[PDB]
This record gives C-alpha cells, structure tokens and sequence, in this order.
C-alpha cells in the first residue's frame, strides 16, 4: 500500500549547508529548479561557487580534525547515527517520496516504494559496516610487529547526478560517513531540493557540525571548484562521460586526489532462444524503460536470437504502447518526464537521428504531451551495431532491438562498445548462463533479470563506464586509507 | 605418460619418526603390512603404542617452545620449506607411487596421475598461505587499540586413515606447517609405508626436529594414546564414524583440546531426466567405483529419475562389466583389491545383505580371484530408502541405484541421512541446479560433475559427517589459536 | 543519568518459551528463584526436562525448515530484527535493570549503565553483521567454477550461565540469529527471571515462532538433555570446567554436534615496575573485584614487581576496605551478594583454604552481613604459586598478591597454568608490553587497562579455558556451516 | 658471505621485448645507458617510441585475449611460473647483482643481499597469492543468487624509476602476474639492462608469449604513449610528482583508464629523548643515506628532541665522516655514486641552497671523487621548516637535522608537508609510540627502526606521496576489476 501524496509539498531548505547551519551563496545568487511535469518554477536555491565551496571545504576540514568529536567518536556510535538518519528518512518518507517526484519527475509511487526504501535499505547497511572494516596484523619477514590501519581517507567530494536524487545521495553518503569521512556534496542543479531536506535531517540525527555539507550549485562552477581544490582528498563523480574526463583531469592538475567515477553505460541485454518468452519481454521493457530510461545501467541495446525475434519484438511493441504515461502522482502513471528540457530536446534528436539512420520505428517516437517534458514509449527494431541509436547513451524512452543468430557471435557484439557498466543474460541453460556471464566485459551481469540493487552487492563499470566499485563492502575500499605500522620488537615469535 | 613403475619397491623406513631420527617401538615389537595384491607380507614396522607417542609429544612440545628455531622462522620460511618437501616428494614421485600402490592396492597409474599429484598441489597450496593468513586491527570502542594475531594452535595429533595414504598425509600437514603448528602423525596400520618414507623427506627438506613426528601403529593403543594425550592442543581425525565419537569423548575426559572430523557418508548423486546422458552415467560410475569404492564421499545413492531410470541402469551396468580388476601396477587395470582382509569380508557381507533385502542384482556380486582382496563390480537396482545397502557406508565397489519422480521427493530422500558430507546434481536446467545445490544439505554438493577436489575448494562434512573444514582458507581455521590484545592509547582516534 | 530503580520489579513471565508461547512443564512442576540480597524466594518457574527440550527442539527443527519464513527472509532483515530487539530492550532499559539486580544482585547502576549497554551494543553489532558474512568464489583448477554458501548451522542449543544473565543471553543470541540459525537456550536456575523477559521482546520484535526457545531448568536434567540430543545441531556453553567434560562427552556420545567452550580461568595481571601506581592499583582492584568477582577474566593473580609490591599493596588494601558492600539498589553499592547460598559457601572455604596454607589476610576474610549472601572484599599478600587460592578460581571477592623479580619470571610463572582465558601487562614500556603481550598464552592481554569488552573484538580462552571465540567476526564462525558448489563450466577464464 | 663479482658483466640483451622475442626499435634508434662510477658507456639499448609500444599493447592484448594459454591457465599455475621465475633470478643471481651496480651504481654487497633478495621474496610471495584472492557469494536481498568474480584488470601500463630496478620490476610484476594480467613495462632509461634480462628469464620459466612485455626508452616519448594509450587498461607508475600529473591527466584525456602512484617523499624521522641513542642515530643515518639517499620514502628531516639534539648531531656527523664512499664493487664501500649527471648536479644544487638558506653545514658537502657522480655524506644541522631543504626532496646524500620540543609539535610539523609516503617513531614510550603512529599522517609509520619492506605489508602514500597501495594483499587490489554475477533463483534460502 502507498499512502496518498501531497502533489505541492512545502519546500523548507533551499540554501547551502554548512557546519549543520543554512547559509546563503556569498553572492547571494539564486537558481530556479523546474517541475518537469508542468515546467513550471518550484522555487529558488542559493546558487554555491568556488567561494562557498571553499567555506565548505574549511569547515569539513575543521570536523576532520584530531581530536575532534567526529575524529573520537567510537565507530559503533557512527553506525548508530547512519540508523537514527535512516530511521528520521522513514518518519518523513510520505513528504520525501513527493518531494523526490515533485523536483525529479518520476511516478511517486516509484519514489516511495523504490527509491526512498532502497535510500533506507543503503543506509542501515552500512551502518553495519561503520565498526566491521578491520585492518590487518601482518606476519612480516623479521622481529617486526607489522599491523594496518584502516584510516578514513578524509575530506571527499561527492558530486551527484539527477535520475536518482535521493539514492546517490544515500549511495555516496552512506560509506563516506561509515568510514569516519568528511563531505561536501554537490548535487544536482535539476534535482537540489532533496537532497538539502535530508541535510536537516543529518543535522537532526545528531552528526557533528561539519561532517556533512552540501552545495547545491552548477558544474562548471561549484562541482568544478570541488575536483579542483587544493585540500579535498578524494572525489567521488556519477555523470556523463565528457565531465569524467573533466574531473579526472582537475584531480591530475590540482592535488592528485583519489577519483572513483560512474559514467553511463551502453548494457547489452541478450535473450536467448530457450528463454522464458514472457519474463524475457516483461524484463527487457523494464530494463529500458525504468525511470523514464534515465538508468546509466539501461539495456539500451536488446539482442534477441532470430528464432524468436519475431514474436519478442510484438510483444515488446506491444507492452510499449500499453505504458501509460503521465501525471507521475496519479496512481496509475507508469512513466514521468524526462528531467528537464535539455534531456526532453537530446532525446528527441536521438530518435530522430534512429529514423535517419535506417532503424525500425515500431512505435511511439514524438512528444506525449504539450506541457512538460514528456515523450512516447519509443521502440526501434532492425538495429545495427553501427547505428548512433545502438553506439550512444540515449538516457531516455528509446529501446533498441538487434537480432543476433550464435551465442560466440553475440558476445563479440555485446563486448564491442567502450561503455561496460552492466549486461544480462536470459536463458534456462545453465552452460549458456556461465559462459556469457564469464565473458561479458560488464561491472554487473544480471541472470534471467535486471536492474537488482541490492546494498550488499557492488556496482561499477568496465572501460569508460567508469572506475571503482560502489555498494558492498568493496564501497569501502574508496573511502579508506592504509597506514602501515612496522613496530621494532625484542624477538619475533608466530 | 607414466614412468613404468617398479613393482618391488624397496622399503627404506619402517619405523618411528621423532626428531627427525628412526626409533624402535620402546616395546621393540613390530607388526607386519600386507600387500593386498597378493596378501603376501611387505614388510614389519615398529608398533607404536602410548611410551612413543608421549615421546613424540614431548618433542614437538619442546620443537614449539618460544623462541625455537620454529617458532622464531619467518612465515615466508615455513612457505619456502612447504615447496621444497614438494619438490623433494615430486624428485621421488615415481617410487612413492609404487609404494603407495604395494601398500594400499589402488592402481600406479592413478597412484602417479592423481594421488601424486595432488599430493603436490596441496602442499604448494598452502606453502602460499604460510605468510598470509593476516590477524585483524579492531575500530574497538572507547580509547583502545585492539587487534587480534593468528598464532599456531599447538601440538597437533593427526589420525589418518588408509584410503589415500599420501593425499591424507598432505591434506593434514600442509595447513599444520603453513600455519606453524608441530604435528604428531598416527598413520594407519593399514597403509604405514608411504608417509614412513615422506618424513624422510621432511628431515631433508629442512624441517627443525620435531616440527613433524610420525608414529606407526595400532588405533586402540596409539591412536587413543595422542586423543587423551594432556599435552596434545589439537586433533584432526579421519575414518569411521564409530572412532569419531571415541576421539571426541577421548578429548572431552583429557584436556579438552579442539577437535575435528571427517566420518564418511552416502551421498547421493542426483542425475535429472534432462541430464546428458553419456556423461552422468560415466560420471556415476567414477563417483561410486573410484579407488576401489574406498571413498568417504563416494557417490553410494545414485538417484535417477524414472523417464531415464531404465536407459540409465541398463548402460551403467555394462559399465560396470567392462571395469577391469587386476593386478594394480598392469596399465591396464582399472581397480585394484581392497584394502585388507578386514574390509574385503565387510563388503561380502553388504552384498550378501542387499541381495537378502531384496535389492536387485544386476552384476558381480562376488570375488574376483583366487589371491588378494579383489571383489567384482557389483550394481544394485531398484534400491529403497529403508534397505541397509542405502542407509550404511559400504566403501567397497558396490553401487545402489534409487528411481524417483519429482524433483521435491528426491530432496527429501537424499537429505535423510544421518550423513551429509557431499551430493552431487546433474541437470542442464539452471534453475533446477540451483534449486538443488541450496537444498541438499552436504558439505560439498557437485554440479554435473564428480569428485572434483581442488586446494582452493573447502572440504567437510554436515551432520555426522564430521565438523570442520579441510582445503582453501578454511582448512587454517581448525590450525588458528586467535588471540586479541587491547592496548590502552591516550586518544584513540579513526 | 541513572534512573530511580523498583526496588522489587513484578515479574511477568515464569514459564518455557516455545514456538513465541508460554508453557508449564510437562511435569508441571516449579522451582524458586531467590534474591540473593534477602536470601528470601523471588518466585517459581517452570522447571524444564528432557520432554520439554524434546518440544523446544522440535520446534526449532521446524522453524528451520528449508522454505520457512525464517529460512526465506532477506539476510539484512535478520538484521532489522536484531535491531528492533535492542531497541524493545532499550524502552525497558529501567525495568531489566533492576530485575536483573534482584535476581542476579550485581548493583543496579551496575546492571543499567554496563550490562545493559553492553546488551544492546552486542545486538545491534551483529545486526549489522546479518548481511556481510560473505562466502567465497574460488579460483579452483580446471574448468570448473567453485565457490562457497556460508550457511546456518541448524538448531543451536546454548548453554548459559548466571554471572551475567542478560549479557550472556546477548553473546549467544546475537551472532546465532544474526547468521540464520534457531535457538533452544537453557538459562541458569539462578538467575532464569530476565531472559525470559526478553523472550517477550524476542515475540514483540516480529521472530518467527520457534527461531528462539527457552527452556528454565537444572544442569544434569534440561542442559544434559539439550548436549545429548540427536537432533541439535551445534552446542555452545560458558561454565564451570567440570561440566564443560560432560557437554564435550555427551556431544561424543550422541550425534558428534559441534562444541564450543568458555570455562573460567585465573587470569594472571602483571604489574611492571614502571607502571602508573594509581592507575594500576584501581584498574588491579577492578580486575578481581568487578561483579563480586564473578568473572571468568578475573584477575585472580596479581603478579607485582618487588620494587613496589610494598606500595601497591598498601594501596591496594586501603582500597578493598574502602570498596562499599550492601544493598545493590542503593546508589552508593559498589558490591552486591553473591549469586546464592552454594557459590557463598564455596568462596567462605577457598578464604579458609589461603589462611591455612600460609597465605597473609592483609583485610576483610569473613561474612559482611547477617541476612543474604555477602561477603568482605578480602586481599591475600606473599601468595605462592602452588597455594590452592592461586591455582582454583574462586569467583569471589578473593584478591591473590604475588611478588616477581623479572619479566621472564613473570612469563614463565604466569603461563603456568591449566586456564588461559585472559591476563593484562601494566608498564609503560613499548618492549616490554609487546613482549609480554606476546609471550602470554591468554586469549585476550589487556594492556594498562582490564576488562575492556568490546563487541568488535573476540574473547575465548586457550588452554583449558575453553575453545572457539566469541564478540566480533570470529563470533560468527561456530554458527556456520560451509557448503562447497563446484561447477563444471564449458571452459574456465580468468 | 657474497661470492666475488665479475667486475665487467657482459650484456646479453639491449633490445625491445615483444611476445618473447627480441626487437629493434622501429626507427632502429638506440640510446647510450651510463656507467655512474666511470661516466662511461656501457651499451647501446633500443630506443622505444609511440609505435613500439603500440605494438606491444597489440600483443599483450592478444594474450588477454579470452580463450588465450593464459587466460585459460589454472590460478595455481600462474603460482608455478612466478615461482620458477624466481628460480631462474636466483640461478643467476650473482650476474644480476653485479649487472644492477654496473648500471646503478649501488654497492654490489647490497645488490646481492639486498636487491635480489627482496626481488626473489616479493616474486615468490605473489606466487601464493595466485590462487588465494577470492570474490564473495553475497546474501543479497530477495530471491537471487549474486557473487563476484575477481576478474584481471587487463593490459597493464607499468613506468618505473631507476633507483631499485630490479626490484621495481618486481614490485609491478608479482601482483599483476599473480592476478592473471599482461604487461607493457617501460623501464627507466638510466637503467635499462637488468631487467632487460629479466625478460629472457621471464620467457625461460615459461611465461606465454605477449604476457609480459618490456620497452626501454625515454619518458616522454615510450612513457607518455603508454599513459595515453587508448587500449592500455591500467597505468601503475613511481617517479617524480611532476610526471605523476602527467600520467593522471594523460589518462583522464584519453581512456580513463585507472591509476595508481608513489611520487617520492620528504618523510619526518622522529626521535624522541628517550630513544636509544646508539640504535637511532645508527637507523637515522640508515634512513636517509641507503641507496645513496635514493629513497622515496628517506628519512629526509630528522627531527631531534632538544634535550639530545646535541649529543645526537655530534654521533651523526662522526658517522657521516665515516662513511665509506667509493666504487661500488669493492666490498668496503658503502656508498656509490648518484645514477646520474642530473641527478649528481640537482643535489649539488640542492646543498648550495641549504647553504645559502642558513642551514649549518656540519660535513661533506661537496664532490667525492675525480671521475663518476660521487658526493660526500652532507649533514645539515639547525634547519627550519620553511627552507627548501627542507621541504623538496633531495634524493641524495644530504640528510637533515631539526630540533623540536613538544610531542604535539612535532606532529604539527612533521604533517605539515604536502607528501605522506612515510615516517620514523623512535621512542621506548608505549603510549609515545601509539599516540605519534595514529596521529602522522603517513602511508607507513616505523617504530624504532626504518626501511623495513616486507612484502606483505602494503606501502604506499597519504596526500600527493601518491595514491593506492604496493605488496602485502592490498597489492593486489589495483590489479584486479570486480565483477557482480546477481541470478534469479527459483526460491532463496539461507
Ligand atoms: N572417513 C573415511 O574416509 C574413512 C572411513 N573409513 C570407514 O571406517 C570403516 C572401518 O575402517 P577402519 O580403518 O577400521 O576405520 P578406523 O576409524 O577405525 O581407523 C582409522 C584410523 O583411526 C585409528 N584408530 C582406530 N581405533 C582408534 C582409537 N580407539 N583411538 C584413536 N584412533 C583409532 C586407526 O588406527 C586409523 O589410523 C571403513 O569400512 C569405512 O566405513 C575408513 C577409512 C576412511
Ligand atoms: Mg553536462
Ligand atoms: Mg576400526
Ligand atoms: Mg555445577
Ligand atoms: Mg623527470
Ligand atoms: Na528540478
Ligand atoms: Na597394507
Ligand atoms: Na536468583
Ligand atoms: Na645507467
């Protein structure tokens, strides 16, 4: 059960969060974020700088100190703080659901029962974490104590993107703090207001001034500022690919902070001939169209085996055009609008950029709706793997459906692209299920399914999709610096 | 290729290793080891009873006083010897698989390709884990700094059976050494020769007198000696059941020393109606015929399902009469005779049973020559749940073939046992792989597969198969002592 | 803050708990349970046997049961309600508090702000290890693909006793449901009233019916029945040494189920020259004294440096005699009674014992009130090794002083002994508490500090102390039972 | 005892390595490579550029290839070849210790029983990692089964220095071989030949063709082409802070592929006054004069206690004066010369500033011989934070000595600079050690001693030392892509 939205949630933090206090930008400036459903003004947020990253940057610094409360705190008490905030998230999970829809666009009910539980689910898990990530007592050579320790890496900057705002935010959160880290967080200029509600509720929970900051704000600006800055540590990106390179770059000709980065994806999602038709097709339209197709693990790329291509492509046509499309507070919406105009426009182009290159209209392929930023449900068939539509990451309602005969010639295919974030295998054959999930070059290989999250497995991309794990326990790994200690002994004994 | 054997093997070591020098029993008797081939005498070898095996623990104890040679060796040195045994076991490759065969009876053939040659690979395994098993830095509470080290558990006895002299010798040596432990090997009465002669590599290797004792002789005398041994840390045992108790209940009334076991089974081999064929009825051949039946996860309840129930009884009994039986050193033989006397009338007197119980006879059934203990491949059909040759470890060349439905009701039969130290499945459906292989409740549980042992992979058993666990990481577990040390810090920070 | 305390609580539950009801004994009979500061009856609880372990047993097996609610439920939910158990716990912190003081008679400040909290750290420790104890894919030769399910150990029968009722009940509660398996608890009969209690809670916080069985009863009657049942699949106690033979033996003797032991000690605590005089005398005092001295790391042999054994006595002395005896629910209590009349009678002996053999009464040595089980802190100078008060643990308030010259003196001396569950090293020095830290064969070495708890790190005993660890990750090990799944594949990679 | 050298060693390869065969450069270009202790030629050595390596990363690519001799070779087996790759350095180890001195410069003794002997530990420690460094099998929430599988990055870019080049050799190839990875090596063109060699050893042991391949040349040039490569998957380099930005914004610019560095060090050596005297000017002198001061991570400042700064300088310059310089082959010296002209001038350059910034010069300082790169142990007294001696890195025979007067101020000093690589704790104060350990903020922190490598524990740097971590298992990490396997089961169990 959902309980009923309120469909023009107040909106009570639209400022910068800095020392668990809202501060304004330093130039007092303001930005409008959009609701994507009407395109309409929401209202204004303070619109952050290198200035007030830099405030950010001091006071994250300052709560990193020895000795400080966060520094002496026991890290069985960290984890009871990543508790009480997941428990003060679920207390206001109603308003956060439809504020989450109201700044995103996607259906609310997606945002209660997915979103917000799965933003639950990370969090209270690594609040398990946050006194379980030992170090190690090693057996070196000569009369030698030698033992690690596992030491929070220190400042980090976290720079999310919009299609999931309230989950990045948990996904970036939730290790960073379980490690003993700092942040400054800058979220999305689409989708800030999220974000910045759940700072009240960090404040809330009892995390010490500092710990926590965010900065919502642009790119070039605000996120550039954080990648470039002289005393950030580490930095943590989910984005496009071009701004990747962009703070990989930063970090190279700043301080040589640590980078981990999540770049978008191009998932090839093979269906063999012996898999379940049904499931294969249910799953396959859930791959793609998910949050309005906005998933950097999207199966923008369907392969089908001829024998049943045929068959799988009207049902999938089929399913498409039953994909009821609309006001994503109405119950019955399945898909919301694309974030913003930028997207709604880039999309466009990419469809007709299909129909230009040959690709198979098979439906949809046009706006759904005068106001807001809605688009059909559009599926294309006969698609080349020299084709944009099948090479490019369309990030919207566009499904690509190839036709492949062997299982030796689809892997080649499926492992030809620099994108290798995730793929899936569907098939009753167990050979076939080990053979490709062995040699599909993807950070994720789902089995007879897609798109299953869970906190406790680890999430990366291959190649440009990106480097570095999150989610798991390797979602530690990032956030922790080894120190080694090699202590002079009388005389060493096993 | 293998080097054509010598089929009279000179025995150089018949008596007790302590201190890396030959003892005489304190008793000065002897008793005589059988060749099963010919039932003809190999040769006498000291008796060992409680005088010697306290001589051996007073050894070991002295060999692991703190800052012994052995105690004070570099864990990458326990490594560097490990491999030099093996190097030192793979220069005599040749002549221990002889001897191995001249006592126990299985064939040179496998005696060189596999009992050799995993002997090796166990060893060199766990050389690499000599300096890697890491103790752990605890994130404790409040103004400490704990941390855990992994230290040698102590003076280990080690009871071993007969079935695989030399791969049991290793399977229980290599974790011992890698970890630092002393060992005070009981060898069986049986099978006395092979590790006889390994201990003379031990001392060439370059192993500090008594890291390793070995100890010939009888189970009552010696065997029980080491269980109730006061000084004896840590017991490993392999064998029956009924002297798994004994050991434990010995361990209990004594000192209270850890202990761990490998007791047998009947585990049973599931072959699905979608099953290739050919392949499973090879495979369930091996899994229950293998060295002379003489394994403790012998595949003793081979399930079929009735679609294929008839085909597959039909070609696994021609299999069966193709198994050739002879002399173990002919190339040409497939299984050689039981281990002794003892065993060889033990299987008689199951087969007579199952034949008195109303299991059907499909062939052999009786001895296979005039000299040795050579017994005929003998297969069961039509077997049920409540017949003895189902229910108890016959460890001879007889198989029991059970027909069943459903997938629900073979869980269900293969699962009620007292036993549960391995499984196997075999199906092309991944599904139905999965389904099972989380089902059956046995330590091991095979994939369309038999009898596949890797160093990597951990071996044990469920229920009254035993406790603990051999091979891989694991198998250092049961060799661990963990001790924390909590040293107070003036501020303890992350 | 310590809350005003019912000096008498109302006790609401009294019975066996099974399947999350309430149950008389078969038998129908009761036992009292008495207030140790009056010596007068708190009231009668159902006395367990045999036939009701068989029921509670039952019921586990059943919970158990493969596609069970409690076997089907996500791993991080195991999690959620270990977490809703502390947080039940928690809302009746004031209420179990003194109900533990009125059965158990520790202090009540005692019993809220360490026993209590300690509870509630352990539970929510292991609710955050619920989803985190991976297995493991293993790169095995070949072409196959192995790895490891860290499975439950089925049916968990737990064996406590009555130093620290709540606590203990926490110890074994939290890593055996954390890890999926059920539980058959026998509480001490003289302290059975909190722990059923919390079986209330255990109901209240949404376990399954079954997961968690308690059974109130006497040793050789409930607990033998529970060690040598055939359908219990693993046993952990924490006792006396004596009965810690039985539980091995009638593990032996019945169906060879997993063990693990925690059976008391007489941990040795080294006083260095150079250690900070003040801080060692309280922390020496704290050692011994804490909980009336029922504590199975009680530092029971207090070795000091001849240089300062004078002072430290003097000191130490003037402590013990300051230390305040009394009523538990007076705010100004720093040591309660005893847990009952046998455990007052044994220690007023063990006093009588060290006068006789030469030991020096420095202060207390007799009873320290007329009505319940009280006795004076007592302190015995120039004790000898082999005098029978520094060789039995007395688990009283007994302090032993002993005098040492060098630090291999003191190793030596202190390593002389059957236990070897713990010991600490006072000194300012960096050799010589790395030495001692080392040399001592201990499960866990306190450095400048005593018992320091903590659920991260493990706690278990060498020697005849016990065996297997508990707290920490190593808590989880004895409650899973790996299984191996190898699987053949069409061709390895890797 | 070290057997004699071959004073002249003769070069047996001078080329570049590709698929186990030796090649010219295409432009059939060759560069000199310098005899430091002569400032003679050796030998010509192919000049690598952009399309040699272009052809390398071709044929390592072709070796990763799935389905390749290498791909498919058993975990275990890639044990076997590391550890006959050692055998085969160890055969030859009287050559290539000679042979690194020639083109080092570094003493022959150390070469011998220092060089070599940490390259055989660290090749055969990685040898057992081989088959060990498992994934997980993860409880996942709902009905899946997900694991991973612990994948080799792939075509692996690794740019090391010259000031241990066999062991940097080593250092890259254990952990990457031992992972299943191929390599294109770019060694430093001060000094080539040695691991030139390697290379033939690497083909001897068995190694398949393109697995490793080594290309000698020049930074920008064969360097900059492997950091920009568009097929090269991982890029591990240590060198200079400068090139480190090149690499980082090379990758960033062109694939993204990952990276890991080490950029030298101005690591604080702390002796506090209650260190012992003897031992720590003895490590102190060790720790910034050991490979001709050639160390990354040289105990560069020197910070003394003031109430023994006295006493201490006055031991530092009599060892100093003592120190033995000249050539490296006779086996009374103990220093040789600097690698090379520009390095010999920059530290010339670098005591000329210390000179003029107010340092006080104490001994050397200048030229220590005629012919070669030879300088006189420099010892600077009184230096303060902001001189450049201070705070650039030397790498030469130039140690530094400052004085201080509080604990907690030295920590503020020896953390402010902007490397981390490591630091030096002498003390025989427990609560010194552990307070200075936790609080320097440093990649390795020894405790009463300096320069001990284990190759199992993990060394790397904090701040712009670097990022990531070499030896120990952590070493593997960088070296090894993470994939997640998440399969739809019928139903999930625990
Ligand atoms: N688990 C296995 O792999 C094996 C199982 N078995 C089973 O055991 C049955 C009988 O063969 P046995 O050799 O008699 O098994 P067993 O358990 O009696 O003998 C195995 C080892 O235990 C020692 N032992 C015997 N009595 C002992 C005692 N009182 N205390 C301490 N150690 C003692 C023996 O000397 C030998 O070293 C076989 O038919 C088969 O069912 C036999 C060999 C191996
Ligand atoms: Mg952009
Ligand atoms: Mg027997
Ligand atoms: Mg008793
Ligand atoms: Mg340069
Ligand atoms: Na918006
Ligand atoms: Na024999
Ligand atoms: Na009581
Ligand atoms: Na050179």
């Amino acid at each position: 059960a959902v309980p009923a939205p309120n469909q023009q949630p107040e909106v009570f933090c639209n400022q910068i969060f800095i020392n668990n206090e809202w501060h304004d930008a330093v130039s007092r400036k303001t930005f409008p974020t959009v609701n994507p459903s009407t395109g309409e003004v929401i209202c204004q947020v303070a619109e952050g700088d290198k200035e007030d990253v830099d405030k950010a940057v001091k006071a994250a610094r300052a709560a990193f100190q020895l000795g400080s409360p966060w520094r002496r705190m026991d890290a069985s008490h960290r984890g009871r703080l990543l508790n009480r905030l997941a428990d003060l998230i679920e207390r206001d999970r109603t308003y956060l659901a439809a504020l989450e829809t109201l700044d995103n666009g996607k259906p609310y009910v997606i945002s209660y029962l997915v979103d917000l539980d799965m933003v639950l689910k990370c969090l209270r898990y690594y609040a398990g974490w946050a006194d379980k990530y030992h170090g190690k007592t090693i057996p070196i050579d000569g009369d030698f104590f030698s033992y690690t320790r596992h030491e929070p890496v220190g400042v980090c900057g976290q720079i999310i993107p919009w299609n999931f705002p309230l989950l990045m935010q948990a996904w970036k959160l939730g290790p960073a703090l379980a490690t003993g880290n700092v942040v400054v967080m800058k979220v999305a200029e689409q989708t800030p207001l999220t974000a910045l509600y759940v700072a009240n509720l960090i404040k809330e929970a009892g995390f010490p001034p500092g710990v926590v900051n965010i900065v919502p704000g642009f790119g070039p600006t605000a996120g550039a500022a954080i990648a470039s800055h002289e005393d950030v540590d580490k930095v943590a990106f989910t984005g496009s690919t071009e701004i990747g390179r962009v703070i990989q770059v930063a970090a190279g000709s700043s301080n040589l902070k640590r980078v981990t980065l999540e770049l978008g994806g191009k998932s090839p999602n093979i269906i063999m001939s012996d898999a379940d038709m049904d499931w294969a097709v249910e799953q396959a339209h859930f791959a793609l169209f998910f949050n309005q197709g906005q998933c950097s693990c999207a199966g923008s790329r369907t392969f089908v085996q001829e024998d049943i291509y045929d068959e799988f492509v009207e049902r999938s046509v089929a399913r498409a055009k039953s994909r009821v499309v609309g006001n994503p507070f109405d119950s019955k919406t399945e898909q919301g609008p694309q974030v913003d105009e930028t997207q709604f426009k880039k999309i466009l182009g990419y469809i007709n950029t299909g129909k230009q290159e040959g690709a198979k209209l098979l439906c949809g392929g046009g706006i759904a709706a005068d106001r807001g930023y809605f688009i059909q449900p559009t599926v294309f068939g006969d698609v080349q793997d020299g084709m944009t539509i099948a090479k490019e990451e369309i990030f919207g309602p566009v499904m690509q459906i190839l036709k492949f005969k062997t299982i030796e010639e689809v892997v080649g295919r499926a492992n030809n692209s620099t994108y290798g974030l995730a793929a899936a295998v569907f098939t009753k054959d167990l050979d076939k299920a080990n053979y490709l999930s062995q040699a599909l070059q993807a950070g994720t290989v789902w089995v007879n399914c897609y798109d299953v999250f869970g906190a406790q497995s680890p999430f990366g991309g291959y190649k440009m999709s990106g480097s570095g794990r999150e989610l798991g326990e390797y979602g530690l790994q990032a956030y922790t610096e080894v120190k080694t200690v090699t202590v002079k002994v009388p005389q060493k004994n096993s």
